[PDB]
């Protein structure tokens, strides 16, 4: 409770006997905050059903909450100057692996194969590092890892963006992108005052549920997330504009874009931020019949 890493005065303890110095290259901001923390592994629902890979465990301050509840935890972190100190704070808890490497290099459905066999269910829980939050969600959900779930805190805006509403101004290629693998809701809003130092952005906590199979039905995925990312490109010009400029079929096939928005019924002249994901799944079907 009180002993626990995640005290302001524990965490200086810890960092002054290793002389430790956060390097913001690395998005160091380290949790300080015992409830947060604990609403954290609340909200990623972990037991001894789970066991829990952990992206950045800083000087374990989340691996530690983690620890006491999960059959498991593996955590990847970067930074070797961390790996003796987490050797020290985790110390108590036999049930945790750290691995020294870059989670976007990493080989996730090996690591889970390996570690994991004997764990109900699979959740990746942490506090990410703000550089690279997006590149490693579009990682896990990519590689259609099996997870039950993803529990991680992240910029505010990202959250924002991934779990966003149709009707939101925050409604974009990366709430289709999560939203296609996921059910997202924004669960938690985090102060700067629970870390240390404390970030220059705003904090949230993101859920994300894996759904058992895509959100919508697609020929092609590669083609949809394509046809996404050309869609949403200009906020305020028409999606045809945005097609014709973005595909590069665009201005060889016009007509033929034309033609099967026409076909499946979706006016040109809308905004691709209008579209939902079920407009988009049979746009992108009818064009990748239509384009090859
Ligand atoms: C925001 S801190 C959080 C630390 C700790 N989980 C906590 O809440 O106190 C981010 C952590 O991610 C590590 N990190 C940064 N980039 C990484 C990467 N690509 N792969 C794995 N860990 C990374 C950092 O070294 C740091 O420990």
């Amino acid at each position: 409770m009180n002993k626990d890493i995640a005290t302001p005065i524990r965490t200086k303890e810890i960092l002054k006997k290793y002389g430790f110095s956060f390097k913001k290259s690395l998005g160091q901001n380290f949790l300080i905050d015992t409830n947060i923390l604990n609403r954290i592994v609340d909200h990623a629902e972990v037991t001894e059903k789970t066991g829990v890979i952990e992206i950045g465990p800083g000087i374990g301050a989340l691996t530690e909450q983690l620890a006491k509840r999960a059959k498991k935890v593996v955590a990847f972190e970067i930074d070797q100057r961390l790996l003796p100190i987490l050797k020290d704070t985790l110390s108590p808890y036999e049930n945790v692996t750290v691995i020294h490497q870059d989670v976007l290099k990493a080989d996730v459905k090996s690591v889970i194969e390996e570690q994991f066999q004997d764990c109900d269910e699979i959740m990746v829980v942490a506090n990410l590092p703000y550089y690279v939050t997006t590149p490693i969600i579009m990682k896990l959900l990519e590689e259609h890892l099996p997870l039950k779930g993803i529990v991680v805190m992240l910029q505010k805006e990202v959250a924002e963006r991934m779990a966003a509403d149709p009707s939101s101004k925050e409604y974009g290629s990366l709430s289709i992108a999560v939203q296609f693998y996921t059910e997202a809701k924004t669960v938690m809003i985090v102060p700067k005052t629970v870390f240390v130092p404390q970030p220059n952005v705003d904090s949230a906590v993101i859920r994300l549920i894996l759904r058992d199979g895509p959100a919508v039905d697609v020929e092609n995925e590669s083609f949809f997330f394509q046809l996404i990312k050309a869609s949403f490109a200009q906020r305020r010009k028409t999606l045809l504009n945005n097609l014709v400029n973005n595909l590069p079929e665009g201005k060889a096939q016009k007509s033929t874009i034309e033609q099967v928005l026409e076909e499946t019924n979706i006016d040109g002249k809308r905004r691709g931020e209008s579209l939902s994901i079920e407009e988009f799944a049979a746009l992108s079907n009818g064009l990748y019949k239509a384009l090859f």
